[PDB]
């Protein structure tokens, strides 16, 4: 699994369950490309977003949806979502964990960078 | 002000001094247009960004150059920027503060919204 | 002012208001002594701690109230305060600000030492 | 596990390894009592510290090495230790994760509790 993120509630004190992660690309004209989604677990991890093979290097958009999920839980929070854009695999392959804390009007986020 | 932007470096124990912050509003066929842009202070604070006519209800997208700040520092930095983006609601006033602390490979962002 | 507490509500998106903060210094046989105290303004800061003179190199406790803090909104917290230790060292000058991000079940704190 | 600690490294972007973490329990004289203690595994984290047999309801404080952390990798740092102090089990077992994202002017900690 060469790319995870996983998401916590700093509010609730617990995983940030279903909250919905989306994955573009950029392409050669400058847009971004869909390239993965998904949902967190109950333990808010998100596994098998994609494969070494699809994983090439590029300029990647972690885009958390981050609004939906306190809505959810029918709260009104400030944020419309967390964004987390990086260059991947620019020297070889590498495996990336994005680790995200939310709260209503606040979030971090942090990468994690193993060599397979 | 009715927004502010405070950029903190949280590896160092400093402002984030000279970080180039673009501000865009969402415009009805969803692109984004720019709104307000500056420096950070020496002391991380960029003010006067906008006056209180301009500063409408819509939704904002605060994109602070991190990557650039990182470089000019000698330090290879993760992320391509930092991004906040969030919805400006009448309500009320209010003032926004938009704090950003940054770390290498981190970055945490917090809104303070005061009358 | 050589030290500045800043305070701030992550959950809510406020200052933390009427937040006690203690400030002790290590004395020679390892406890903790008294050193200033407060109560957060309503822009989430403590100012005036302590003076130049009063403020020497050595080891810093500031412990933040947070459990009275989230109890007087009504809302449950996890941790029994927030601690931030660390030591002065002269260097330089320098001016503290010691920022804490407050939610109900997580606290950052960041330090900003300026000249 | 009912205690589990992880921590990160945010400013190089990888597990914090070998951290020294110790845990207390305030005793009936309001007194530290020493509780466990152990270091984070290659993957930031640290199982084991206790048991449900052991982990009563209690006042705990989880004293996270961080000044050690990186004086190890030539780095001063800020701050002496990260302190986390928390009342558990007060209305039964519950599994507690405490996260912790260090940088060396700046830490992090949120607790995951969870219902066993």
């Amino acid at each position: 699994c060469p790319l995870m993120v996983k998401v916590l509630d700093a509010s609730r004190g617990s995983p940030a369950i279903n909250v919905a992660v989306h994955v573009f690309r950029k392409a050669a004209d400058d847009t971004w490309e869909p390239f993965a989604s998904g949902k967190t677990s109950e333990s808010g991890e998100l596994h098998g977003l994609t494969t070494e093979e699809e994983f090439v290097e590029g300029i990647y958009k972690v885009e958390i949806d981050t609004k939906s999920y306190w809505k959810a839980l029918g709260i009104s929070p400030f944020h419309e979502h967390a964004e987390v854009v990086f260059t991947a695999n620019d020297s070889g392959p590498r495996r990336y964990t994005i680790a995200a804390l939310l709260s209503p009007y606040s979030y971090s986020t942090t990468a994690v960078v193993t060599n397979p």
